[PDB]
């Protein structure tokens, strides 16, 4: 009946008889209503729960201080232990923390849903290592994720903690170290008592056992020899939330010092099972500087491999014994002890025992396990001997932070006067349940040298030893093959190498071409350098001010919609999703979820009688599933619960029966094949294609293909409906981009005029486009059940059910035939365009038309027809995306331009310059364009970036290294503006003023993170000639500003801007004779007298929008208002034996007008680099041939982090030009730079021609370029060995 | 509006001119309440003419929409208020006024 | 800007609820404010009349 | 169904403000006493002119 103390924020917490299911995230935002932290992923990898946890041991007399992630952390493990908040070292309410005020004033932050989470990373680092050095802060970010800035900024923030900008550097608040925090006393005094007792919690459903003593804690694990022993509950943590595991009794204890222990004997190294990861990677970084070479073998390779373990997070919550225990196939550090002789120090009632471990310990033959009533106290690491080498290989998606596809350890000995192999020791993760030795190949090299033929003998031995089932769990099998072999020649060239330094009679050299294959792809020193423009000088328009709420989101202060307080008596919806891809649901059973605790109501399709549907576009479409079921994900029940928790568990129990139906339409082709209906075409033709083909020199046929993307906006769907009770008004508080549309399908779900329902939308944690559609099927459902129960209902998706639901970006097959001179001029281009649409063709119609509107990009074809069509497939339905079809059209572009490049013998720049617009000229939809600021923006990116001189030296590092590749490339950007008609352009305003001075102003655009509610109060000052201070904006709402578009295309801050600006006229009018009697007044003066005078303040904004104009069937019209230019160059750097690549420089110039907030607007280029470059490289969608997205190990989903931004990145802005048009002369760069970032994808595919023109093959790369892509296109004597499966003999993992 | 309702009817009397100035059934009408987010600088309710001057503020309101609509009324007089207002949204005419 | 007030309905008035009533206001929004709380101030008909 | 001020529901940890009247009609203030009234249950704060 143990009570549970701790600190939250310097304050003291007490729960009595508390639940020890209870997490720390969710205890946080709900209990003590501290909503800083947020949720972003739930499995420990995205960093957005971030805080530190301290610690007081009494033996020591020190306080220690690391992060954690508060999702995996349960509240009973805490006891006597301070938790710190992003809201504990600072607010606008006290005093800013420097860390806080500077990730805000670098700009730092765009959506600030991320903001807290780096704030604990960087805070927490600070109070470790208080004057530190850039390598250890951006090591503290490895595990924390930003969808938005593209790092940069963060970083500048992290430099300013080391020792014309865009913030002051000289004016930040210096680090004071009398204002830090300060340990609670209270627990230093619990600490000195020193209690043994053995503290106990417990409810219904589970009992907790915290024993503080080596004697209670065997006790314990002999009466409860099933019950796990948690020590950072990173392992069992995400078994129980994402595979269904669930353990009555916990026992976890608390600082036992004999699990803590380390020995430094005369043969080797003791380590305590209860050590963290970051605890172990410190001793062995000292243990590595003050031991000789020869005996710290193992220690390197371990400490080689902690580097890249997970984030810094996860690694001071993880303990060596965890580890060892929990024997992960994707285990890092396993391998490496699994061939250093490493025994293991057991210990029970009975006594001690020590067990090898080896590879029957990690197959968990029980022979070779831990007895049940047994706990791991220690393991030895042995020295090396001289002679003796040791090595670790690793490979995933992402250089950190992912887990890996495969990896290795490796230990030969070698006799001292004989250079025989004596023992030899090799082990793979990665490529089965479990960790596996190739005990039988390694005892048939025993005796061998280390020459050419020992290696070629081992790798058939290998491949044979360590086979792998062509529908082996993970997919990538020729991939892992591959790696498996690689890794091997890695291993003997290092070997080789130390052998011809401490031996040089005996062994040969290393070939000058072979050496950097020893070279790793490692840097950390990120550079940047931005270059912009420079009036009253109260008028802010085009100064860099910082967005709005920066301090709010580096406070967490900012309120996202389910940072909202509890509403009374509110209830949980949660949905029971489809698990089949095209089947027939053949019953439904409620009886035993209807029954659990806390369940209000489960609703299926018959529960919403007529209002079902809704007619989103052409045709009137479900919400939830009737009797068939059209991909995973989809909506099939909705369960209403007292509380999340009991949603969650009642919808597990409840049971559909299905039964599979044919045909399954997975891939694009599949479509075609399968399809023999009517489909809507769409053509573009320009010139005379058929003509042409008989004129040009040559002629050349190719296709690629393009996958999806997830948004992955870190905030995941979320919204609260509450009914008002009266006249059925019902308010909506939605995370949405589409404020009218959430208003419409409410209002038509409940049979209610517009006018009853209001949808209120302050900020969104990010969109990118993929908050609209599935977000109003949400809020129509949770309204439904709000109104049917009288009661508030909130719905937030976890990650998981998020990414299935939504879906994304919609993948591209792209087939052309192009006609072309020998010298490259591009007289004919017959062009294909197919999308996958997945289940629904909603708005997969408008991304094949804007396709086809923006394939040309920078290049006139003077003879080109383009047509596209919309593909259904039995896949979660495509939404829209940053880009709206241009990062798929123009990259199939390129894609031809790059193969008729190769055919003419120039690199595809020069084809690109010789088919790109003349500065006067022409589109296939016959719009006439300037291209001016396009030739200028690639003759600045040519000489910022210095492209020809990098150019010879990529070609000089490719000729002097032959496992390693260079690439470089430059693209350009022709991106458009425009939509489809004047009423779609259309936005409005309202702005007051009050009687003291003050003004309100609000209007139809959505805050994402792009900075619009700062782009307009930067209107309103100026406008109005006030200070920024005298103008206030609360947010969205249809009770304001009534029919306002949806915010996307680009044009959000125009045209909002533009009807801002409107009603400030307005008010400016009314009040000129005021001004004229009274120019030295104040604007309290001004609103007072024009109060006396019966002048109204408040006035409508309005814009009417664009004229825009497209006729489709003559394939002419003016679509689009202008055009952003710009252009990007990236250089990269390939590892061919393995497939990993770094980015090594880039630089983009852009064509912005003239830019209203250079800080936003260079942040917003930055992001949509960043986020394009995911797209072409690493983002990656596996699903199994039954229609099943896979997310578990190496299928997880990798957007980029710190490690993948480039290392040096320049970003300019053109000059400014005129364009009376539109707002001041801007142009909207929201979605342009997205395109740019395939200059990366381009910059690979020139390193891997590089090796492949060497090794003499006469190439079609398809997006993303995986590593896995871009090893096996390096072919080689390892590519050629590898066994292969018939195809068609086996089921695959993935497609 | 900027007026009050302390049991004096005041918003049923508003609802009253909206139904007659833009010749709509009182039940296509609806209000919710006061506020100075949506009103801004409303004098006290009292002096036994709140009815009186919002109601000619209301009246303001629903002349200048009528006004604008008045050339999509024309081409359409047997239509409904739900085909004019889309129709002058796709018009880009402006469905919000200040009275 | 800050601060914005919003009335739905009033249970009879007759002129008593203005003055006292934004000094009431007043008072319970700096206690709010002070304490980063929501604040319910209600009399009974006793104090009311007094 | 009409929801007047009152009957608004109990937001998230709201908290509640009664007044201290004067009993006298025309005096002075020789001293107030809070001593006891704040250390009774509930009390969050008691706020005079000062
Ligand atoms: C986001 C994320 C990223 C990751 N990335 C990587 C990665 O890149 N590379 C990698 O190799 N791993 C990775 N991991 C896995 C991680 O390294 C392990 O989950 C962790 O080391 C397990 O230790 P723990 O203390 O969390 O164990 P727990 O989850 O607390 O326990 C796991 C198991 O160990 C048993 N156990 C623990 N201590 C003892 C003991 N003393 N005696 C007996 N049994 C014991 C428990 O009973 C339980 O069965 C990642 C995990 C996460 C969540
Ligand atoms: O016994 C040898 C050895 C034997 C012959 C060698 O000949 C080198 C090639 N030779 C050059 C002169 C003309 C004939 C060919 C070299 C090393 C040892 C080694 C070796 C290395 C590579 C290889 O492919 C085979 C063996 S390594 C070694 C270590 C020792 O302590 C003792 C002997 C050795
Ligand atoms: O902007 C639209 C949209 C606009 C007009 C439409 O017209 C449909 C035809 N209908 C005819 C009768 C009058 C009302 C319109 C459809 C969608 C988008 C949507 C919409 C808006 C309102 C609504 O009630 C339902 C759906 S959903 C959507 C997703 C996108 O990615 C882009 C635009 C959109
Ligand atoms: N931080 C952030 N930036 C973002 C987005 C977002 O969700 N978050 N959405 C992008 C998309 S899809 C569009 S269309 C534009 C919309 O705003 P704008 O028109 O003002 O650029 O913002 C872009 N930039
Ligand atoms: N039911 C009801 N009627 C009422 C009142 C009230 O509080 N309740 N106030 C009176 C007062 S003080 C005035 S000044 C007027 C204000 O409304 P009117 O101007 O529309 O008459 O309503 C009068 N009638
Ligand atoms: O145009 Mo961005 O909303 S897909
Ligand atoms: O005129 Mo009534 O507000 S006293
Ligand atoms: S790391 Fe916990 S929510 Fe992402
Ligand atoms: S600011 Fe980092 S996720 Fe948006």
């Amino acid at each position: 009946a143990s009570e549970l103390l701790f600190y939250v924020n310097g304050r003291k917490v007490i729960e009595k008889n508390v639940d020890p299911e209870t997490m720390l995230l969710p205890y946080l935002r709900k209990k003590l209503r501290l909503t800083g932290t947020k949720y972003g992923c739930g499995g420990g990898g995205c960093g957005a729960c971030t805080v530190m946890i301290s610690r007081y041991n009494p033996i020591t007399k020190r306080i220690r201080h690391h992060p954690a992630n508060a999702c995996l952390i349960p509240i009973c493990s805490l006891y006597g232990a301070a938790v710190t908040t992003v809201e504990g070292i600072g607010s606008t309410h006290t005093r800013i923390h420097p860390v806080q005020e500077r990730i805000a004033k670098c700009h730092g932050t765009q959506c600030g849903f991320c903001t807290p989470g780096m704030v604990m990373s960087i805070y927490t680092l600070l109070r470790n290592h208080p004057e530190p050095t850039l390598d250890q802060l951006t090591d503290a970010l490895g595990g924390n994720l930003c969808r938005c800035t593209g790092y940069r900024p963060i970083i500048d923030a992290c430099k300013t903690f080391c020792k014309p900008k865009l913030f002051a550097e000289e004016e930040f608040l210096p680090l004071d170290p009398t204002q830090e925090l300060i340990f609670p006393p209270e627990l230093m005094i619990m600490a000195e008592k020193q209690s043994q007792r053995t503290r106990v919690f417990g409810s219904e459903r589970m009992m907790w056992f915290s024993p503080v003593t080596l004697k209670e804690l065997l006790e314990f694990k002999f009466k409860y020899p099933q019950a796990p022993v948690i020590m950072g509950n990173t392992s069992v943590g995400p078994e129980v939330k994402f595979k269904g595991v669930f353990h009555p009794v916990i026992i976890s204890p608390d600082r036992i010092e004999e699990l803590s222990v380390v020995n430094h004997a005369y043969n080797g190294l003791t380590l305590g099972a209860g050590l963290s990861l970051a605890q172990v990677k410190d001793i062995l970084a000292d243990v590595v500087q003050k031991l000789p070479e020869e005996k710290t073998q193992m220690y390197h390779a371990l400490l080689k491999h902690l580097g890249t373990l997970a984030g810094s997070q996860i690694r001071n919550m993880a303990s060596l014994g965890g580890h060892i225990i929990s024997r992960h196939p994707d285990s890092d550090l396993n391998p490496i002890l699994a061939v250093g002789n490493c025994t293991l120090n057991l210990l029970s009632k009975e006594g001690k025992r020590q067990i090898p471990l080896n590879e029957q310990f990690l197959s968990k033959c029980p022979n070779a396990d831990l007895k049940p009533q047994e706990i791991l106290v220690s393991v030895n690491i042995p020295y090396s001997r001289k002679w003796e080498f040791v090595s670790a290989f690793r490979q995933a998606q992402r250089q950190e932070n992912a887990l890996a596809i495969v990896n290795s350890g490796m230990r030969v000995f070698f006799g001292e006067g004989d250079g025989i192999i004596r023992e030899l020791c090799i082990s793979y993760g990665g490529v089965g349940p479990a960790t596996i030795c190739a005990k039988n190949s390694c005892q048939k090299l025993i005796g061998r040298h280390w020459n050419e033929q020992m290696l070629d003998i081992a790798c058939r031995l290998i491949l044979n030893e360590v086979s792998l089932l062509g529908s082996a769990p993970g997919g990538k099998v020729e991939f892992k093959r591959t790696l498996i072999i690689s890794f091997l020649f890695k291993f003997y060239l290092e070997v080789s190498q130390i052998l011809k330094k401490m031996d040089p009679v005996h062994y040969p050299s290393l070939a000058d071409k072979y050496e950097s294959a020893l070279e790793d792809l490692h840097s950390k020193h990120h550079c940047s350098t931005l270059k912009y423009q420079n009036q009253h000088p109260e008028d802010p328009i085009g100064h860099p001010i910082m967005h709005l709420s920066g301090v709010k989101h580096a406070t967490g202060e900012a309120i996202y919609c389910d940072d909202m307080p509890l509403v009374d008596q509110e209830l949980f919806l949660t949905f029971v999703t489809s698990s089949r891809a095209h089947a027939k649901i053949v019953s439904i059973d409620l009886s035993e979820a209807l029954s659990m605790p806390g369940v209000v109501d489960i609703m299926t399709a018959e529960h919403l009688s007529d209002v079902n549907s809704f007619c989103f576009f052409t045709e009137a479409e479900k919400f939830l599933a009737t009797d068939k079921v059209f991909c995973v994900g989809q909506l099939v029940c909705a369960v209403l619960a007292d509380s999340e928790v009991q949603a969650k568990r009642a919808a597990k129990r409840v049971k559909i029966v299905y039964q599979d139906l044919e045909p399954l339409i997975l891939t694009i082709e599949e479509s075609i094949q399968h399809n023999s209906s009517f489909k809507p075409e769409r053509k573009l033709e320009y010139g005379n294609v058929d003509e042409a083909f008989k004129v040009v020199d040559q002629i050349l046929e190719g296709e690629i293909h393009m996958g999806g993307q997830e948004h992955f906006y870190m905030e995941t769907q979320s919204m609260l409906v509450v009914p008002k009770g009266e006249d059925q008004e019902m308010d909506v508080y939605v995370s949405t981009q589409f404020p009218k549309y959430i208003q419409d399908i409410v209002a038509s779900t409940l049979k209610l005029p517009a006018n009853k329902v209001m949808c209120h939308v302050r900020r969104v944690g990010g969109a990118f486009g993929g908050k609209v559609l599935k977000t109003g099927i949400i809020a129509a459902v949770t309204a439904f059940a709000a109104n049917k129960h009288g009661r508030a209902v909130r719905c937030v998706l976890e990650r998981g059910e998020d990414m299935l639901i939504t879906g994304g970006r919609h993948p591209y097959l792209g087939k052309y035939k192009a006609g072309f001179m020998n010298d490259g001029r591009i007289l004919a281009l017959d062009m294909e365009h197919y999308s996958n649409a997945g289940a629904s063709l909603d708005e997969s119609l408008f991304v094949i038309e804007m396709g086809l509107l923006k394939m040309d990009n920078a290049y006139k074809f003077p003879n080109l027809r383009c047509r596209g069509w919309a593909c259904r497939t039995n896949l979660p339905s495509n939404t829209a995306f940053r880009g709206f079809g241009f990062p798929q059209a123009a990259l199939i572009t390129e894609s031809c331009i790059t193969e008729v490049a190769a055919k003419c013998g120039l690199s595809p720049e020069k084809v690109r310059i010789i088919n790109m617009y003349k500065e006067i000229d022409q589109t296939p939809y016959k719009q006439e364009i300037n291209a001016k600021n396009l030739i200028q923006c690639w003759r600045e990116c040519m000489a910022m970036s210095s492209y020809s001189l990098r150019k010879v030296a990529v070609e000089k590092f490719n000729a002097e290294n032959y496992w390693k590749k260079k690439g470089l490339a430059m693209v350009p950007l022709k991106f458009p503006v425009g939509l489809g008609s004047r009423a779609a352009g259309q936005a409005a305003a309202l702005v007051h003023i009050y009687l003291d001075g003050s003004v309100l102003v609000t209007h139809g655009g959505i805050e994402m993170g792009q900075g619009v509610h700062t782009k307009m109060i930067q209107v309103v000052s100026r406008e109005l000639r006030m200070p920024m201070s005298n103008v206030h904006l609360r947010g969205t709402s249809t009770e304001t500003v009534p029919n306002a578009n949806i915010s996307g295309g680009s044009v959000v801050a125009d045209l909002n801007g533009l009807a801002v600006k409107d009603a400030c006229q307005t008010l400016l009018k009314r009040l000129e004779p005021i001004i004229s009697k009274n120019p030295k007044g104040t604007w309290k003066d001004w609103a007072q007298t024009a109060f006396d005078e019966s002048i109204n303040l408040s006035a409508v904004g309005y814009f009417r929008g664009y004229e825009s104009d497209m006729n489709w069937e003559k394939g002419e019209g003016q679509p689009f208002e202008y055009f952003v230019y710009g252009a990007a160059c990236s250089e990269v750097e390939i590892d061919c034996l393995t497939g990993d690549h770094k980015n090594i420089r880039t630089d983009i110039v852009m064509d912005v007008g003239c830019s209203i907030n250079p800080a936003i607007d260079i942040g917003q280029i930055e992001g949509a680099f960043i986020q394009g470059m995911g797209l072409y490289t690493i983002e990656e969608l596996n699903y199994s041939p039954q229609g099943i997205l896979h997310t578990h190990g190496p299928d997880q989903y990798k957007i980029p982090a710190i490690c993948d931004m480039p290392t040096e990145l320049h970003i300019a802005l053109l000059p400014p030009s005129q364009n009376s048009n539109t707002l001041y002369s801007s142009k909207g760069l929201g979605e342009s730079g997205v395109f740019l970032g395939c200059s990366v994808f381009f910059a690979i595919h020139d390193a891997v021609s590089a090796a492949r023109q060497e090794r003499g093959l006469h190439l079609t790369l398809n997006s993303p370029l995986t590593p896995e892509k871009i090893r096996m296109a390096c072919e080689d004597k390892f590519t050629k060995m590898i066994p292969r499966d018939e195809p068609g003999s086996y089921v695959p993992w993935n497609v």
